């Protein structure tokens, strides 16, 4: 059977996870397909209820990992061995047993969301809230699904195809179409301006960046554009048009298609976004008869307020939200979204998505009000914004992503914070972990950062890794271009990774903000290399006692870890052929300038102290003929080299190498023996050979000539 209840125990695999499952908890493996390797769960009640809380089983001495919702608008990771740690608002939760791993993922089932949390006997308790009194229910058979496998990657992704295939309101991360901002540079005016940006600063920064040399291919026109008024009092939407900021400084009927055309047409911007809350702005619409638009009050929930309790006191819930009525909501969206395509725009990023789930009083809950914004946002976005042109952010509730049908960008964590010290840490770890679980949906968004910062290498690194859009909120003139140009090529394009970057095995249960003990490693993948990011993220996360970020003691500043190939969990991808392949890499660490040869499980020491970071390109060497191996590297003077090589193929016997690579800088490669000839487009060209290491090394002068995309490259060995 594989996973079942015997007793009063769930058993996965012949191992006890769970004990003291109640009577009343109701399994199944039934579906549509028919049999699952897993189990839907739900539970029967006495009482019609708006709210339940039921013991799933007893949790003790199994390693687990969390995301949970510390602030109702996101979420960041704990690691426990007790049910009692469980934190309130857990989302997803995957437990190890020591070779197996368990995912247990709550459900949204009819007009009820649910989530986990511990209790003091150290009960995994299963909390399904309607979100609105009037929305009522007793029986449930699908609120929680789990699965369990070996590969703990795959057993996430196997559960969640198998939810979709109950629940048919989501797709997978891999079914979407990405927009074209992911392969790009891009600018966002938040972190620069604030509120108070102007057309003239949007030009200032675009004219500043492309003046160093990486000029940025998209903007996000962040919050300040938008016309909004007070009724310290919160601002709600007045129009759909944009504010005096952003008319020209001559013609007051030309609005935002002005920073749209000097942006495309004088600057060589690709795209330009926009920001939107789902509700329009922070405070909603002001109430009218146009929109619909009538004064709501969020309403509290438990689980929330208990991790975030300032939400109580937090001036949307005070003074409340000009809420769009859903008879109108495509209306709205639509109005305002066929303004701005037509004025040249191209996307949104539309924040505030959670406060959706608090506004369901009178209107069918949480879930129904999410899933009818999002349906109209999703055709307002299909389409004005037909490139699939939306951000999401500030939307870490289950209610949005197994609605999830369309957008393919999200968010991973809170925001990056310039001026807040606690927060750089915990944005790297939180950023990793989240993303196994979001990024089973959308590709993550790690966020903008600034070039000159004291963390700015700390963010930039990551960034480069994390298969996400890649783009920074510096101020004009505010700038480190040594910095961006490891991440930025001259016509702004970047080396983006095909994943969302993550947590290898062997730091997804061992929590690195934490545990005083380990370095966070994340890795990556390209078509021919992968990539490890190795982060001491240590000394700060969230407090389960004061309900906020903050710093805490550690015994060192610096801490060893060891890196392995097969930390890069999915490294066969990249080898040409994986079958003959023994598992050895060519490990080349981007900033002390090594190669290293790593036999298959060879450990390598790394060693960091606090907000210190190192990322290793990782190749699967080639072995030609005896004595003759060889593993190409990239571009070496950019984070993510490997993300450089388009086409690889060996010709053994002729003892060549044929790469197709993009970009232009130092390319680097592993050879066991000097080259005789390294040809680029079919001229000789010069290089260098450390003999000692095996590194091979010469220049890509110029970006590809054309629109020919890639320079082609011969290496004779
Ligand atoms: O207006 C800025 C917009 O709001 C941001 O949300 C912030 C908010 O500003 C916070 O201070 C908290 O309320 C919340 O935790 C936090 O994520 C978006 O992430 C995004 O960068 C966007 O530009």
């Amino acid at each position: 059977p594989a996973v079942r209840i015997s007793d009063g125990n769930l058993i996965i695999k012949n191992r006890t996870i769970l004990t003291g499952v109640p009577d009343n908890v109701i399994t199944t493996s039934a579906s549509e397909a028919g049999p699952v390797e897993g189990v839907f769960v739900g539970a029967v009640f006495n009482k019609e209820e708006s709210k339940h809380i039921v013991p799933i089983g007893t949790l003790r001495n199994s390693r687990f990992m969390s995301c949970f919702r510390f602030k109702l608008w996101w979420m960041a990771q704990r690691m426990g061995e007790m049910g009692r740690d469980i934190p309130y608002e857990t989302q997803f939760l995957l437990v190890e047993s020591n070779k197996v791993y368990t995912v247990f993922l709550p459900l949204i089932e009819g007009s009820f969301r649910s989530c986990l949390q511990g209790n003091v006997n150290d009960e995994v308790e299963l909390c399904l809230e309607s979100g609105d009194v009037d929305t009522k229910r007793s029986s449930f058979t699908h609120s929680l699904y789990i699965h369990a496998g070996t590969d703990p990657f795959q057993t996430i992704t196997d559960a969640i195809r198998t939810v979709k295939l109950h629940l048919n309101s989501f797709r997978q991360r891999h079914e979407k179409k990405l927009p074209g901002i992911v392969d790009y540079f891009g600018w966002c005016t938040w972190d620069a301006f604030y509120q108070e940006v102007t057309q003239e600063g949007v030009e200032a920064g675009l004219k500043s960046l492309a003046a160093g040399g990486t000029p940025p291919k998209f903007v996000i026109i962040d919050d300040g554009w938008q016309s909004v008024e007070r009724d310290s009092p919160i601002f709600r939407l007045t129009g759909i048009k944009e504010n005096e900021k952003f008319k020209k400084k001559d013609d007051p009927n030309v609005g935002i298609k002005n920073i749209v055309k000097i942006a495309k047409e004088k600057h060589g911007l690709r795209y330009v976004y926009v920001w939107h809350a789902i509700t329009g702005y922070w405070g909603g619409v002001r109430p009218g008869e146009e929109y619909g638009s009538v004064m709501k009050y969020p309403n509290m929930s438990k689980g929330v307020v208990e991790n975030d309790p300032t939400w109580k006191t937090d001036v949307m819930t005070l003074q409340g939200l000009g809420l769009v009525s859903p008879k109108k909501v495509y209306k709205f969206y639509n109005e305002l979204h066929s303004y701005l395509a037509d004025a040249g725009v191209d996307g949104v990023k539309v924040a505030v998505q959670c406060v959706l789930e608090t506004l369901g009083g009178g209107l069918g809950g949480r879930v129904e009000l999410t899933r009818q914004f999002h349906q109209a946002l999703d055709s307002s976005v299909a389409k004005n914004f037909p490139d699939n042109g939306c951000i999401a952010c500030m939307s870490h509730n289950t209610d949005a992503l197994y609605c999830s049908k369309q957008a393919a960008v999200i968010r991973a964590s809170d925001d990056f914070y310039p001026r807040d010290p606690v927060s750089h840490t915990i944005h790297i770890a939180s950023v990793a972990y989240n993303s196994v679980f979001l990024g089973e949906f959308m590709q993550p968004d790690w966020d903008m950062f600034h070039s000159v910062h004291p963390a700015a290498e700390y963010h930039a690194s990551a960034r480069a890794i994390s298969g996400g859009p890649l783009y920074v909120s510096d101020s004009p003139g505010k700038h480190n271009f040594e910095l961006l140009r490891k991440l930025v090529l001259p016509d702004g394009s970047i080396l983006r990774a095909r994943l969302p970057g993550r947590p290898t095995r062997d730091c997804l249960f061992a929590d690195p903000a934490r545990d005083g003990v380990s370095l966070l490693k994340i890795w990556n993948m390209n078509k021919y290399t992968g990539v490890l990011g190795v982060y001491n993220c240590q000394g700060a996360a969230w407090s389960s006692t004061e309900r906020k970020n903050i710093f805490h003691q550690t015994k060192t500043d610096s801490l060893t870890g060891s890196i392995r190939g097969r930390d890069v969990h999915s490294i066969s991808e990249a080898s040409t052929d994986p079958t003959t392949w023994n598992g050895d890499c060519a490990v080349y660490s981007q900033s002390r300038g090594e190669l290293i040869v790593m036999p298959y499980n060879v450990s390598l020491p790394v060693s960091l102290k606090i907000r210190e970071h190192e990322i290793f390109t990782v190749s699967p060497i080639s072995h030609l003929v005896d004595g003759v191996s060889f593993a190409p590297i990239g571009l070496v003077n950019m984070y993510n080299s490997g993300g450089a090589i388009e086409g690889l193929r060996y010709e053994a016997e002729k003892m060549k190498v044929v790469m197709e690579v993009k970009g232009c800088g130092k390319f680097g490669s592993y050879s066991s023996v000097k080259p005789k000839r390294c040809v680029v487009e079919s001229n000789e060209i010069a290089f260098e050979y450390d003999s000692s290491s095996g590194l091979v090394t010469f220049e890509l002068d110029k970006m590809p000539i054309e629109n020919k995309r890639f320079h082609l490259i011969q290496v004779e060995l």
